[PDB]
């Protein structure tokens, strides 16, 4: 089993009539789910506005975000994976990486809007990093958790851009 942490989504903007049960009802078309809690407060039990469900499987939590944007109860709320941005570093690729290299592998990941390849200001050659620009945070947070990236051979290092 992948590690929980890797299956949850955290749901913000929720309406505060949304329950464990209705949350469930409406994220259980995605998948399996272990766990869904509305979060409440301790003395008035008012909802909080967000929440978090488990799914069994990582796919799951992948077709869940691929069904964005989930209106839950009236409402469209924003989940999120376990700093939201759109876009990466990407270190390592050397001299012979090209923008094609980059996009066949990322593409798989989410739809790209920006590849910035970097070159020297001064001599025009290639210092051996990229920038990935994506539409959405989703593709960035898939991406950031891997272990490894493996692109036109290299080993690369990944990770968010401000
Ligand atoms: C952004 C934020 O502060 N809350 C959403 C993320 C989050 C962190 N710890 C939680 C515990 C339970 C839960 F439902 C959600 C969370």
């Amino acid at each position: 089993k992948e590690p929980e942490q890797l299956r949850k989504l955290f749901i913000g903007g929720l309406s505060f009539e949304t329950t464990d049960e209705s949350l469930r009802s409406h994220f259980e078309q995605w998948g399996t789910l272990t766990d869904c809690v509305v979060m409440r407060d301790p003395n008035t039990k008012r909802s909080r506005g967000f929440g978090f469900v488990t799914y069994a499987t990582v796919e799951e939590v992948d077709a869940a975000m691929n069904a964005r944007p989930h209106k839950v109860d009236g409402r469209v709320v924003e989940p999120k994976r376990a700093l939201t941005v759109k876009k990466i570093f990407v270190g390592g690729i050397k001299e012979d990486t090209e923008e094609h290299h980059l996009r066949d592998y990322f593409e798989q990941y989410g739809k790209i809007e920006v590849i910035e390849i970097m070159t020297d200001r001064g001599s025009g050659k290639k210092r051996g990093f990229a920038f990935v620009t994506f539409d959405d945070h989703d593709s960035v947070d898939k991406i950031v958790i891997q272990k490894y990236h493996t692109v036109n051979g290299h080993n690369c290092e990944v990770r968010k851009a401000l």
